[PDB]
């Protein structure tokens, strides 16, 4: 066990191994506090995330386990992975804090969009990276569900990694079927989000800036049209059909006209990602092969993930049990070296 050192940063206590120096708060990492730091052992700048109240309730305990399991599984260039995981606790009974560390990226997609006009060439590279990461995540039967600019970390080399997977209004990038509360959505809910993100990078404005679930749905339908007959046939909810069918019917817009001066190849891809009926949307794998990514696409360098065991998701355990499982995972961790 390494030697730990304690300090206080913004009301939060940080007890980390001496190997990590110069901790500096950067922001909220979704249910956790994050500090940029220097890893004296590797010489790399890293981000360290301290989970907040990891075992406060059964929900928190299961979420803590879930996050650790997901991070230990992800080993891809465009997906946040783990360099180290630790706790200052010397025993299970004492175990009450979890710290996760990854390579520091330093910015998010929003820090690249605001008052900044990216070239079509840049959009190709950024979206290519998101899709390469999604192909990997999706191959593990994991759905991100909340893809947005703030969950896309980007470094100075314009390299990108997806963070907060499987765990700036969030509603703006949500698939319409989610706004409708459909419980049987598929992985293309993530493709919808990519489409909203790509459109935003090309235009400089949020594609669908809804003020609530209702407004969000309305803005989406104005562009992609209200449901056609084939899609309407798939809606089981009487209440959903009443609301949707009572709306003034709207045709799908042209897209070539909506996105006027954008690369026609980008418009074509946008049409395939933003198809209303989720069963007709392009997959991450198919998108990678689209002509828009010709200068980046390589089928031999777009890896799939090893199988991921999500069976625990259906289990109802006690807090102490989720805690013990998480402790087991912290101890069995083997760093990249
Ligand atoms: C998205 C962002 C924006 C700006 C800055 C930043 O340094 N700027 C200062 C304030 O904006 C840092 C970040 N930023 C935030 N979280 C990051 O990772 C969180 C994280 C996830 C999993 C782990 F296992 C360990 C972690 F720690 C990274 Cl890897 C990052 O890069
Ligand atoms: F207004 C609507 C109606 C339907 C969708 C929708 C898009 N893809 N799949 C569905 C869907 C919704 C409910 N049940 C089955 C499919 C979205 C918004």
């Amino acid at each position: 066990r390494p030697t730990f050192y304690r300090q206080e940063l913004n009301k939060t206590i940080w007890e980390v191994p001496e190997r990590y120096q110069n901790l500096s708060p950067v922001g909220s990492g979704a249910y956790g506090s994050v500090c940029a730091a220097f890893d004296t052992k590797t010489g790399l700048r890293v981000a360290v995330k301290k989970l907040s109240r990891p075992f406060q309730s059964i929900i928190h305990a299961k979420r803590t386990y879930r996050e650790l399991r997901l991070l230990k599984h992800m080993k891809h260039e465009n997906v946040i992975g783990l360099l180290d995981v630790f706790t200052p606790a010397r025993s299970l009974e004492e175990f009450n804090d979890v710290y996760l560390v990854t390579h520091l990226m330093g910015a998010d997609l929003n820090n690249i969009v605001k008052c900044q006009k990216l070239t079509d060439d840049h959009v190709q590279f950024l979206i290519y990276q998101i899709l390469r990461g999604l192909k990997y995540i999706h191959s593990a039967d994991i759905i991100h569900r909340d893809l947005k600019p703030s969950n896309l970390a980007v470094n100075e080399d314009c390299e990108l990694k997806i963070l907060d997977f499987g765990l700036v209004a969030t509603r703006w990038y949500r698939a319409p079927e989610i706004m409708l509360n459909w419980m049987h959505y598929n992985q293309t809910v993530d493709i919808w989000s990519v489409g909203c993100i790509m459109a935003e990078l090309l235009t400089g404005r949020t594609l669908f800036p809804g003020t609530d679930h209702i407004d969000q749905l309305k803005l989406i339908l104005r562009l992609v049209g209200t449901p056609g007959a084939e899609l309407l046939k798939k809606i089981s909810s009487e209440s959903a059909r009443n609301y949707i069918q009572s709306l003034t019917q709207m045709p799908k817009m042209n897209f070539a006209n909506v996105f006027i001066g954008a690369n026609p190849l980008a418009v074509d891809l946008l049409e395939k990602m933003l198809v209303l009926d989720s069963d007709k949307r392009i997959t991450a794998a198919q998108a990678l092969a689209h002509a828009y990514f010709a200068q980046y696409h390589d089928p031999d360098d777009e890896p799939v993930a090893d199988p991921y065991d999500q069976s625990f998701e259906s289990r109802d355990l006690l807090i102490d049990e989720w805690k013990s499982l998480t402790y087991d995972e912290v101890i069995s961790f083997v760093p990249p070296p």
